[PDB]
C-alpha cells in the first residue's frame, strides 16, 4: 500500500552541479550484473500518524544531506550506444532519488525471524527502480532507489535497490551508515566521521596496462548481456539466517589446528565458509538426488582491493574495488570425512595466494579471466564480517534484522554473511533455498556444531 | 538355484530321545513375534565340485553333532489349541532340521559391501521354514532352518531362520559358534568350550508369582496374533552397515563428560545408540517431511537377565532371558543441539534404573506392561557389542560380512549392532531404510563424527 512517492529527493543546497565519473575496470563487469537489494528492519512501537509527522520529513531531509556527499547515487550511469567507448556515472543538477513511503499489514514479527520465510514476501519492501531514459548517443539508468515501509505498531523497514556499477557493497554500506548518522544527529555534519566521507578522484586507481579499455571495448559488443532495466522475478525459495557463534568458530579453528597443523590462513571467515560449504555439499545428498560425485565444485568470493601496494587506496574511494577468488574440488572428497579440513585448505590457499599480489590485479588482469567455473555447481559469498550494517542507528536504535534479498537470483547458491546483531564475535549466515534443501541444510548445520 | 535339500539333519547317534521344555514367562511373548534371519558370508576361492565334495558332507556332519548338544533346535514348539495351557518346546526321535544347499550367480562382492544394498536380495539366502503339522490337541512348528549357499569362486553364505521362542539371540549365537568349532576341528568335542554347552534344566528360572501362567492364560485368547506360520514379505528398503570407531566412541564419551559431568552410565553402547538415535531423528527432518515436533519418540532394547541375584543364571541357560528397556522424549528437544547429550541421559538412566532390579523382573512383571509406546515412532536395537558372531570360524576363517535380515519387518525402525570384523574396539551398525531416508541418514552419521 503506497503512502507518498518522492519521485525526487534531490541533494542538499550546498551540492556540486557537475559530477561525471568514467568507469574503472573494476566497474565494468557489474554492468552485466543484476541489481542489489537489502532491507533493514527496525522494531518500533510506531503509529501511522507520527510516521507521517516525523519519520518522513526527517528521513527526507537527512537523506538529501547524505546525497550531497554520496552524489553519484542520485546519478545515472551512462551507457554508450555506439562503439565510441567510456561508460560514465553521470550526475546533473536536476536528477534525483526515487523514494517510496508505504504502509503494510504483513506480520513484522514473522519477517524478522531467523526461521525460514517465504522468499517471495521480501520483494514488497524493496523499490522497483526506474526504466532507462535517453541522452544523445547514450542511455541513462537510475543507480539507486529507496522504499521506507511502516508496519503500524511494530516497526519500519528500509529497502534499497541499487546498481552494483555505482556501488561496491563497502561503498553502499558506508552510505547507509552515513545516512543513519545524519538522521540520528539531526543533520549535524560534525558527527559525520572521516571514514563515511567518500573519496572521489579516480586515477588513484592506476591503470598502466589499459585494461579499462581492453576489458570493455570487447564487452561493448554484447549489450543484450547488460540488461539496463531492472527486471525482478521473485522465486519460490525460502531464505533463513544461521548464527555461527564466537565460541563455535573457535572450536572449528581448534579442529583445524589439530588435524592439519600447517596452514597460516585459518581465519573466522575461512572456517565459516568452509563449514557452510561442506554442509551445502553434504545436505544435497540427503535430499534424494542424482549427483555426479566426481564432478568439480566451486567456491567463490569478492575481495576488497583498497589495501594495494602503491599507497593502499583511500579507504573511502568511491567505486568498486572487488576482485574474485575461486576455490575448486571434486564433490567426492568434499563430502567425505576430511571434507571440512579440505574446504579450509582450499578456501584458505585461494586467498593466501593472490593477496599483496598487485601484479595480478593490474597486469595479468585475467583476474577477469576466471571463466571456467560452473555457476550451477558453485557457492558464492555475498557480504563480509567487516561490514556492520547493524551499526546503522537512525535514532530509533540499531536494526532487528538484515536481509540481503538479492542472494536469490544467482544461477547456483549464494550466501549472505555479516556480523551478528548481538554477541560480539558471532556471525550471521544468510541463505536462499528450495524448502526441502533448506530443511536438509538447516539440519546439517545444526548437527555438526552440536558435536563441537 | 537348489542343489540338495536335507529335509532331515537328525542329531548324532549319542543323543537323548526325550526333550520337552515348557516355556518360561521369558519365552511366551516371542510366540507373537516374527522369525529371525541372519546370514554369514565367507569370502573363499571355492569351486562348485569341492563345495559338493567337502563343504556339504563336512557341514552335514558337524551340524548333527552340534544338535546333539542344542537339541530343541531340531524340535518344534508345541502350541496348545484349547485353554488347557502350557506351550512346550518338544523334541522327539525322528524330527530334524531342514537344510538347503543352493548355488547362486549373484554378485558376492556387491552383497558384502557396506554401501546400501537392495534389501530384497537377502531373502534368497535365508531358508523359508516349514508349515505347521499336527499332534493331538496341539500344533507343532519348526524352530530352525538353514540355507548354505555357494557363490562359485567367491564364497559361501550361511543363512539361518529361527523362532525366537526357542532361541534368545545369545542362545542362537552360542549355537552357531559351537557348530563352527565343531566343523573347524572336525568334530573333536574336546574343543567345545564349556561356554558353548547349553544348560537346560529350567526352574533355575524361579517363578514365585505365577507369571508364566498369568502372562499366558490371557494371551491364550488371541491366537491369530501368534502366527504359527513363517510368512516372509521382503520390502523395498535398502540395508547398509555403519562403522563407528573405537576412537570415535572415545570422542563421544569425552563429549558427554565435559558437558553433563554427572552420569555414571556412559558406556560405548549408550553413546552409540544415543548417537544413531539423534541421527535418525535429525535425518528425518532433512527428507522434506510433515513431522509433529511435539510428539513423543521412543528408544528400546533388550537386556539379558542371566546376571540376576539368586545365583546369576548359568551363562549357558537355554531359553530366552531378555527384558526390554524403553526411553522416551519429545522430538523437539532430541532434534535440538543438546539432543545427543539428552539421548545419552535418557538411554543411560533407562538402564541404570532397572539393573540389579530382580524384583521388577519376578514381581512387578509389568516388565511385560511396556505397552504405551508408539511402535511407529520408536528405535529398537537388535544385537549387542558382546555378541561376536564374527568369531564363527568354520575352518574357512572368520566371516566377511554379517547381515541381520530381520531388522526389516519392524513397524518403526530397527538397528543391528555387533563388533567390527576388524579393529578391536570398533562397532558395526546395521540399518534398513527407504533409499531417501538411508541417504539422509548416511550423511548425518558421517557429518557428526567428522567434527569429532
Ligand atoms: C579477502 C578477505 C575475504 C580475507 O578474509 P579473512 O578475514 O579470512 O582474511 P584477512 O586477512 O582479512 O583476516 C581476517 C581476520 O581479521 C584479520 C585477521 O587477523 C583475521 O583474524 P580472524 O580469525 O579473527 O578473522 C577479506 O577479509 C574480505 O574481503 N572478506
Ligand atoms: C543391558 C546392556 C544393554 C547394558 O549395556 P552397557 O554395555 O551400556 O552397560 P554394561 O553395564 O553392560 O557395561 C558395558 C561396557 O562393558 C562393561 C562396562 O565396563 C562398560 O564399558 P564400555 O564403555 O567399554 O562398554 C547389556 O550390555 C546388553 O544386553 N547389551
Amino acid at each position: 500500500a503506497s503512502v507518498i512517492e518522492q519521485c525526487q529527493v534531490v541533494p542538499s543546497p550546498g551540492s556540486a552541479t557537475e559530477l561525471t565519473l568514467p568507469l574503472t575496470y573494476f566497474d565494468h563487469v557489474w554492468l552485466a550484473f543484476h541489481r542489489m537489494r537489502r532491507i533493514l528492519f527496525y522494531k518500533l512501537p510506531i503509529s501511522r500518524p507520527d510516521f507521517v509527522q516525523t519519520i518522513i520529513p526527517t528521513l527526507k531531509d537527512s537523506l538529501s544531506l547524505t546525497l550531497k556527499y554520496y552524489l553519484p547515487l542520485a546519478g545515472n550511469v551512462a551507457c554508450p550506444q555506439d562503439w565510441s567507448g567510456y561508460p560514465e556515472l553521470r550526475y546533473v543538477t536536476g536528477n534525483s532519488v526515487s523514494v517510496i513511503f508505504s504502509e503494510s499489514d504483513m506480520d513484522f514479527n514473522y519477517l524478522i525471524g531467523y526461521h525460514p520465510r517465504n522468499t517471495k514476501d521480501f520483494y514488497h519492501f524493496v523499490p522497483q527502480l526506474a526504466e532507462p531514459k535517453d541522452a544523445p548517443g547514450v542511455q541513462l539508468a537510475p543507480v539507486l532507489a529507496i522504499q521506507v515501509t511502516l508496519f503500524p505498531n511494530h516497526g519500519i523497514s528500509i529497502g534499497f535497490t541499487n546498481h552494483h556499477v555505482a556501488g561496491d557493497g563497502a561503498t553502499i554500506v558506508k552510505f547507509v551508515r552515513a545516512w543513519a548518522l545524519l538522521n540520528k544527529f539531526g543533520g549535524d555534519e560534525q558527527f559525520l566521521a572521516n571514514e563515511f566521507i567518500p573519496f572521489y578522484d579516480r586515477s588513484v586507481i592506476k591503470d598502466p596496462n589499459g585494461v579499462g579499455m581492453s576489458i570493455w571495448n570487447e564487452m561493448k559488443k554484447y549489450k543484450h548481456m547488460m540488461k539496463m532495466s531492472d527486471v525482478v522475478t521473485p522465486p519460490d525459495k525460502v531464505r533463513g539466517t544461521f548464527i555461527i557463534t564466537r565460541h563455535d568458530i573457535g572450536k572449528l579453528k581448534n579442529l583445524v589446528l589439530t588435524r592439519r597443523p600447517k596452514l597460516t590462513h585459518v581465519t573466522s571467515f575461512t572456517v565459516t565458509c568452509a563449514y557452510v560449504w561442506t554442509c551445502i555439499i553434504k545436505s544435497e545428498a540427503a535430499t534424494g538426488e542424482e549427483i555426479d560425485e566426481n564432478g568439480m565444485e566451486f567456491f567463490g568470493c569478492a575481495a576488497d582491493c583498497r589495501a594495494q601496494f602503491n599507497p593502499p587506496l583511500p579507504p573511502s574511494y568511491f567505486g568498486n574495488a572487488l576482485v574474485g577468488y575461486v576455490a575448486r574440488t571434486r564433490q567426492v572428497d568434499l563430502a567425505g570425512k576430511e571434507g571440512f579440513t579440505i574446504a579450509v585448505e582450499l578456501i584458505g590457499e585461494a586467498i593466501r595466494k593472490r593477496m599483496k599480489d598487485e601484479e595480478w590485479i593490474l597486469s595479468g588482469s585475467w583476474f577477469k579471466e576466471y571463466d571456467k567455473v560452473d555457476a550451477k555447481r558453485s557457492l558464492s559469498v555475498a557480504g563480509s564480517p567487516k561490514l556492520d550494517l547493524y551499526a546503522a542507528d537512525f535514532g530509533w536504535g540499531r536494526p532487528e534484522k538484515l536481509e540481503f534479498v538479492s542472494i536469490d537470483n544467482d544461477d547456483g547458491i549464494s550466501m549472505s554473511l555479516s556480523k551478528s546483531k548481538d554477541s560480539d564475535g558471532d556471525l550471521e549466515i544468510g541463505l536462499s533455498l528450495s524448502k526441502t534443501r533448506m530443511n536438509a541444510f538447516a539440519a546439517m548445520f545444526t548437527h555438526g556444531i552440536s558435536f563441537l
